[PDB]
């Protein structure tokens, strides 16, 4: 193709790009969130400055993407860490694992989502909502909730989804030196919450060197939610440039 | 972690990066290459200017990576196109598909390899070297060669491996506009050829929208090679900036 | 657990009760009803005084509970018997078999549903709405309908759902003595019917000592319905105390 | 059965007809259409007079019938051909394959759909919409689309669904002589388009004597759509009698 | 396809008809017949005027079509009902279930066999000639015979095969109106019986809404035969027009 | 059923009760008990007043019911907690899981056992006694003992079997208000201990919201026993009414 | 083998007889008996003169032979018919189906048990004592009992086991002539009953030409027992010679 | 059943005899015979007086009964021994194993075949005819022949089929004393040999206490034949009474 056409391409493979252009509509995104108290100095080592930590909390998540335009039908699981930047609170995205490569690619290269390949699953096991997570062939997370035991306020749930997401864009130069090293912010604005629930909740984690979720071990379950919502993936913007 | 320690990290997840720092040492990389003639009109649409086409040729590839340091043990398959940049002959990398995420992300984010997720396999079917490629659950390529029928010159094999690799680096901004749009060269220089063969060779392609290898259909098999080698991944150089 | 807090729990295990507190919102409850003619003599034995039998009818049911708040996703199958109490027409709840233990406990202990463990399956076999029931490993009932062959009046379907349900609560004393031997009424009020259908319908039953549905043999199929509906199951009310 | 009752049955078997009376309501019918260029000569052989061809176009279809009143849950795949009848553009129904016999029977005997037995499947393979068709044990069609990559106008999708369908009704006399030989028209009137999408699209075909889709080989992909809709099966009308 | 050539085709799809032109040579057709006593009341409803019932008999059949010219290799199972038309004794064809779609189409559209899709199996289980019928996934009939226990008169077997078959052709107009409502006669003439056997025989039936063979229950087994024979199926003849 | 007969049935379904009358004779009941230390805080939350804790002890149990008259053959697993009631030491029954519904029903409704549905297995893995517990599809407990490494006194084992069991009987009214809320006592009277053993012993637990055994985590293994015995299910007696 | 030694062998093959010499010690023989009411007319045909029928009863049996000296481990199922000979009440042995060929041979050739090959299974399906019988691949009988629901009088069980068994020895001459047509009596004397139980009991039968148990249909379940016992099967005695 | 009817039944079970009356027509009986040398001492032990041995020969057989009237479809394997009776050469029937009980029963009780239960298979393994025999789950015989390598005279094959078969009929009295002890002769009279073949031939045997073919071990292979034929089961005749 001619130079003026290659410039209009979002990514490569040139004629079959890793991901298409947005917007990316997550119809019926099913969240299963668990906030838990972990080890403070293990958490401290993991959260990048200048982000601030109040309580030693982690939000484990498993998300069923039932119908995502452009990307497909996949599941995602990982840890977000409740923090604040210049007083403004939100979740720092620590690590995420999912079974859809275009979704991995679009998250890492258009935004700054800390994505790796993993095999998560969300389903109902009779009376229990079970979410699992594998890395390769090994189990790393088994989350459980009593199925829709108590109703949650759809507005507070809407506020939960809408919290700012802070992430790190780290891209090297061709020789390995830093090219982009940046703290970023994305906040969801297009949301509809169909239902929001909670109930008795546990989180079992196992050690894995490439999916090291249990580096922040669960010391106590604090809160949890099971949410059905429609969202549109938000645009990220730089809030802190480490390259002075 | 502290500000000065974050800038030292090569990628994200911050405490478990998508890939480690290299060098990435490919011990016993097994090549199965197939040079074939295709439609000129189809080829021309796919190759980006200012790269030039001589004969309408395509090099189909499948690579077994038995032992890659940093990355693991995986398989790779795709198409490279013989081209020219200011007279200098090399391969333009059109598309490639592999079953290892660290290798996908290192190639896409450290260099500019046109990589997607796919499921290739290389094996010997009694008397025939067989290379297959799947995308998802669907077969897209089946390559066959009579097993080690004719020895090839090891130095000619070395010369095939060491030619320039032309690539497009295409990264969007947060808003979807062009951030990077460059042609690069990665010439490979650190190589040991252990053995090299050829034989009767044939390539069967099938249509797939997300792995469109058959957009360059096989009209004629020109040549082929089966090469076992140790190489080191080379760094890229920018050679043409499309963003002027 | 403090004495006051013990008293506030609905059930046992104390810190993980057999079932949670309501309301239980049955979302997309799918009914497959088959009313049929049986032996009056067999019916007589089965129906307890003071409930009155008119015609010798049995309503066979298989329910798919696709999304039940607090209980989960499960299927239930059984027999209701059209009766009257003090001239008021309702269904007597004869026997029910279920897939979900919380759903059995809550039904047996918060209300008075005659529930046992069983393995029902409602599905469409291409052509046909199929409902099956197993007790243990053994098949006891196979229900068939020509898929959505004729539309039913939705208001008439609501009326069929909103009729009284007569059930026997029978709880022994620790010594085997009668302690609670009550007849109860539960009548659904909060209902939305989404669709209602008939079609050519058949019912095949098999003899089983622990799920003896065939103690009431099918002599003639009288009517049938396939209803999808949202309900909230009602508060029970004692209407006759056998022990007074 | 009384003569008068015999006469008011729609079909046979008399007491269990091959299909029930309509209307047949298609809830959430899911379309995957692929318009492509074929060889003009091959297409001419196939299209019956008086229908006229402009461009050598074929519409490959795979349709998932998630919930069809009277017929059930099934899948259909085949080819329609854009034609005109005396200046009125429509789709000629060439050949269709389904895994539901009531649907084949009603399609062939109430209307005039060119229906045979076959085994289609529509499913999301992570990032790709996949339609397949088998005849008996053999694969004949594999269709792929990048999952919902681009939004199509709902009205434009509706206009496509509502294009006249031209069908041949060909019934022999008992001696094998022509009894009925008509071109009919059916046109969808009741429609709700829920969503419509496009994206990169490929169609792979294989030769089969009894499902010879590949007699109209894929030369170029022209357009594609992925649509969910509610429709009622249209009433057919004779537009051309071959025996008058 | 030219207008004249369209008229010459027996069926549709036009270029790949549901069935080919005859004759259809049934080579090594294997019959397993069981005549039995049922309820006369049930029989009455099922048999259409002006056909006359004498004794309340049903001929259950399972046929293995080992080698049928133009149609293939397949199995069929159903019910014939011994009747008379104008004093002439024949079998009324009540319901038939088959394994082969061309065989269903040709029977329904070139003649008037009451055919639906089903899954029959005729086999010898060591001891016993076993014939089974499934509709969809569900078992509806299991037939057993002591293997070739007693030889039958071959000429008497030919006579049983060569009797008239009375069938109802019922084809609606596009609007649901009666168009063809004919009673027909087909009588086999070209027959070679290779063997004929009886033995102790039983028939087990199960209730199914879409294959309701058990609407005619087995009350007593009257006679039985196991015949291997070559036949050519006959031209049908209208004998009574309900619409005249 | 006559009113008088209704009153003499122990449970419901009326003509097929959830459980039969006793006595329930446990032939060759096989015990695997593991007493261990847990966190005192976690244990206090769990134990109801007026029961008192000395040391932070938990008895994990898995019991194979090889032959239980009235109930059948099944397995049970759970936790009992050593406590005292007004100076009388006994085991508080915390939570139990079984794969037999008659046993759950009788346990919950005749007595006051904290029974839920679960899938335990007791088996010898060559040189190790293994007890496992699953809730639904998820593993929650894995217990191991060196097979019969050391002999336990039969009388001392009998004394342990005969320790008072303290249970909560908690039944709601129809509106969900407290109806029955009692601490009861059951104490085994008929016993024959056939053999009793100990050996090295470990207990591995996993978190599950609906089977939360790991809320009482294993800090140290204190003692263990492997016992086979014959017992009769004890009659329960109220010792503390919470509503008086 | 010397002429004198030939004469000393009980059966054939000469050097490996179909069965060994007795006594045959049935250790832990487990009986599952179901006596039921059937058609007297059907019974009449089945019972041979001079044996007398009182009430129309059939004793269905399934026996598990856990440890039988000389024969092995196997299961048998069949029908006994309560009769009298010269006023002496016993069971007539109607048909028996077995899992062990030595056990069939010895029963048919050393005594006169009406034995055929069949596949019985007695097991406890959690809740329920299940006994099944297959002939070849086909299910013919499914028996169920509520597991050990009520204890029986062991002496009364011994009496039921110790009653006379009337059997027909029928051996043709080589030419098909009657050679032995004797009625025989065998009455167990050496018996130890270990346990005896009843419970709610059902029997489901299916039609099969070679195992026609359902020629005697279940009209009403009269009584039932589950007995474990040691026996030594008795010497037979001719009581009536049809040929004299 | 009337006494007179009782007397005209061939066997028992009375109303479902172990076998029907003949003649038993063996259509396409397929033979695989292997004559071999064994140890003379072992063979002498095995052969009953008055039958005489010349050379130490054994005929191993495996016979596929593709279509046997009255009995069904089954396979038989065993050993016959060339002997003479008072100067008339024939085959002594040593031991036979089959997977059809009617065939064992008729064989043992109408005639005097030394039949036990076993599992033979005759099949072509590409280039080799294979006969196997299992007793229960254990392999006892594996026979191979180069497939139809050489043509045998049809008449010579017929002469071999028609060799007298000598059999022991050994039935005990009820007390285990000799009742019948006869040497009989059966000789095939109705035969059509369709084809006969030989070729390289091997026989591998394994020791089994209940199928002890290897008590006559293979020392040398002498001859072999592969024959298909139609025969009628011969009528037997006593030639030597051991008790006269």
């Amino acid at each position: 193709m001619v130079k003026d056409e290659v410039i209009k391409q979002i990514s490569t493979p040139l004629t079959s790009p890793a991901f298409p252009r947005g917007p990316y509509k997550f119809h019926n995104r099913e969240y299963f969130n668990i906030v838990y108290r972990t080890d403070m100095d293990a958490l401290r080592k993991v959260v990048p400055e200048p982000l601030e930590i109040d309580e030693p909390l982690v939000r484990f998540e498993i998300m069923a993407m039932h119908d995502t335009s452009g990307l497909g039908c996949y599941t995602e699981s990982g840890q977000a860490i409740p923090v604040s930047f210049n007083g403004v609170k939100g979740d720092y995205l620590h690590m995420m694992y999912l079974d859809n490569e275009p979704a991995i690619a679009v998250g890492r290269e258009l935004s700054a989502y800390p994505k790796k390949l993993g095999y998560p699953k969300l389903f109902v096991d009779s009376d229990t909502l079970v979410g699992t997570l594998d890395y390769g062939k090994l189990r790393v997370a088994t989350a459980t909730m009593g199925y829709k035991h108590k109703a949650l306020d759809a507005n507070e749930a809407k506020d939960q989804i809408c919290r700012p997401n802070y992430m790190l864009k780290i891209i090297p130069n061709y020789d390995g030196s830093p090219r982009i090293c940046e703290l970023i912010n994305a906040k969801i604005t297009d949301v509809t919450v169909h239902e929001a629930w909670t109930g008795p909740t546990r989180l079992q984690l196992f050690d894995h060197a490439m999916a090291p979720l249990n580096d922040l071990p669960v010391k106590e379950i604090v809160s949890s939610s099971h949410i059905l919502a429609d969202i549109i993936l938000p645009r990220a913007e730089v809030i802190y440039d480490y390259l002075k």
